[PDB]
């Protein structure tokens, strides 16, 4: 199913940074539907020393942003947000292999999703102070060091953040642009991975790359929603997209 | 966190083969513990175009296994499993859903593991007929080609079979020996992962290794439990080992 990712543009001091709304299966970026606009309402947003500043949608399609003045060397975040959208859904009797399962109820599940790409601008820009703060996404990955500064092999430390708080025991995923090419198409999924664990007690993990290349890492969680007298269920997919070597 | 896994040394033809019955955190192998000696009840097993036999369990250690005769060469299995064992289990505590896990109802659950070795003895042997027909694992991983035909960065396939039947969508996970040195303070933790992907709907997937080295993967399915007046859950452990390069 569709995900959320960003994509930046290489960029050097004193031009404008390019950055690319990923709605759809990693890494092809698609125009959003016309059915899907609604859900995109507020656009992707940079974030430097001065806190998050809304993008500006341009380019020849409407998943293309460009900050709004050019950008001086540094070490930013672009974020993107699915808004939250409502579905019914029912498990009434699909899927199973090993449980008998069934309980016809129909329940409201929220869907939101979110995209933080780590962007240096400038070729020896390897800041943390930006990139390593919490932006406030509902579920977030904050890196804790900057990937420029992670070779093949070496260890890049993530935190998962939930509702503000550590995410312990949350499955964390990671894979680059390239492993998984094999047969691609509308109806041959191309999911494969090339890292996974889980995060410890301090919501912590180290993602081991073992190649050079543009890298997404996923992590997702299901809670109930807050408000149970509104809605029951909510599904959080969130992406940090970032380049080793 | 104990899992089972198999490990064989090097064998040519016409020597006993050696083999290991893995049960704690790849690739460390440990003494059976005494409290934990009524789980492995039956030996592990050598699998060749004869069938299956079962190995001596003798060496310096309890874990070590050897063939009955000298092998000649060809391309075997080795197969380990922990016996059925029961326990009480309890839901509780998790970041946002509901202190209340539904005021503490305890359920049965059977766990159940398994561990498959791929070996290659003499150093041209690369046959397929024996190690890709299944052995009847509860949740079994069937390499569906000879490791030694594999390369890095190529795709090795393999199907998962649950109760003797393909199983969807499930994950299947791989690591190697000396991807993951963190020490033991992870306690709580399983080692980190080099691949991670999800079966298609013939219960196939494609490993794909970015490193030579001595493989492990892994899936793990969790269901109702075959006759509920006796047990409610069944958790099963799996793993497929196998050399790349």
């Amino acid at each position: 199913v569709h995900r959320v990712w960003v994509e930046t543009a290489a960029t050097a001091g004193g031009e404008y940074l390019k950055a690319d709304l990923g709605y759809g299966e990693f890494p092809e970026l698609e125009p959003i539907a016309k059915d899907r606009l609604h859900i995109f309402s507020k656009p992707m947003q940079l974030v430097t020393e001065k806190g998050k500043e809304n993008m500006i949608q341009r380019g020849t399609y409407n998943y293309q942003y460009r900050s709004n003045r050019p950008v001086k060397d540094g070490s930013y975040l672009v974020t993107a947000e699915y808004q939250p959208t409502f579905r019914s859904k029912n498990k009434a009797g699909w899927k199973q292999a090993g449980i008998k399962e069934m309980p016809d109820a129909s329940y409201c599940e929220q869907t939101r999703m979110f995209g933080k790409n780590i962007v240096n601008v400038g070729a020896e820009s390897a800041d943390t102070a930006i990139i390593t703060k919490p932006v406030g996404q509902n579920l977030e990955i904050v890196p804790l060091d900057n990937p420029a500064n992670i070779h093949v092999g070496e260890r890049f430390k993530v935190r998962v953040l939930f509702r503000g708080e550590p995410l312990p025991n949350a499955t964390v995923t990671a894979t680059f642009d390239g492993f998984d090419t094999s047969d691609r198409s509308k109806t041959h999924k191309t999911e494969a991975q090339a890292f996974s664990d889980t995060t410890d007690g301090k919501g912590e993990v180290d993602i081991i790359p073992l190649r050079q290349g543009f890298w997404k890492a996923s992590v997702e969680y299901k809670a109930d929603f807050p408000d149970q007298s509104l809605c029951q269920k909510q599904a959080n997919y969130t992406t940090l997209t970032f380049q080793i070597g």
